[PDB]
């Protein structure tokens, strides 16, 4: 763990706030830690792991991801860029998983999480992933609030990393299961900004972001596969004290650059 250490602090101190960083190369498990145990707000990167548990559920439910789900104006949320375009028609329980990964839709996020029994239900899948940390306790858009202190609806960025090599890369999904989770963050539209800009064009990258619109607490978690070593898995999240803070995607870019050389990718 931090055999290399990195300038995590001056660039959280530049940013005005705290910056949370978890990177595992899953090769020889070094791991790149900085304000990794503690909590962050996970906002719409909670919708990643919706898209997984609705995976492991259709492990037991063959017809799950086909099932069509239609709904009303009243499930609209404000940003559902692609549910808002199927309002008259529903759209497939994989169809709204795609979207909430790719484009955070809030419709959608909010159909999925009553399918699974609500944020108990998303925080009892993670339980059974052998993840402690994670909570979800809210709803969208009310889980965005992002209060300094409060723990609703966060995780840590180690806790997400661990959770997320579970999911893509290890055992927690049955393998099919397992690569649809990484091709629909592998399409995820939202993230050119954040890890990715700091991953090679020719490298092959999944992602989910978050954004709570407060307290600049804004995020993202990544699998990465560098060619010719092992894939990296890593988290970035961010918060900053005062409610008008603005969050900053190129810090985000640049903490996760810090970390992939903190590991010794070159990139
Ligand atoms: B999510 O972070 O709770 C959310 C809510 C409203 C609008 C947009 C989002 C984000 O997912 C946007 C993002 O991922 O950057
Ligand atoms: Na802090």
């Amino acid at each position: 763990t931090n055999l290399v250490a990195e300038p995590f602090a001056k660039l959280e101190q530049d940013f005005g706030g705290s910056i949370g960083v978890y990177a595992m190369d899953t090769g020889s498990g070094a791991t790149v830690s900085y304000r990794a145990e503690e909590r962050f707000p996970l906002c719409s990167s909670f919708k990643g792991f919706l898209a997984a548990a609705v995976l492991a559920r259709s492990q037991q439910q063959a017809g799950l991801l086909d099932t069509p789900i239609r709904y009303g104006k009243n499930a609209l949320v404000p940003w559902s860029p692609i549910s808002e375009k199927y309002l008259t028609t529903g759209m497939t329980v994989a169809e709204l998983s795609a979207a909430a990964v790719q484009y955070s839709d809030n419709a959608a996020a909010n159909l999925l999480l009553k399918e699974l029994g609500g944020p108990a239900g998303l925080t009892a899948f993670m339980r059974s992933i052998g993840d402690t940390t994670f909570r979800l306790d809210r709803w969208e858009l009310e889980l965005n609030s992002a209060i300094p202190g409060d723990a609703r609806d966060t995780s840590s960025p180690r806790a997400v990393t661990e959770s997320l090599q579970k999911l893509t890369l290890g055992s927690a999904l049955a393998a099919p299961q397992r690569q649809q989770f990484v091709d629909w963050l592998k399409g995820n539209t939202t993230g050119n900004h954040r890890i990715r800009a700091a991953v090679p064009a020719d490298w092959a990258v999944g992602d989910k972001t978050g954004t709570c619109g407060v307290y600049g607490t804004a995020n993202d978690y990544a699998v990465v596969w560098p060619t010719g070593r092992a894939p990296i898995v890593l988290a970035v999240y961010t918060r900053a004290p005062n409610k008008d803070d603005k969050h900053s995607e190129a810090v985000i870019a640049a903490a996760a650059r810090l970390a992939l050389e903190g590991l010794g990718v070159n990139g």
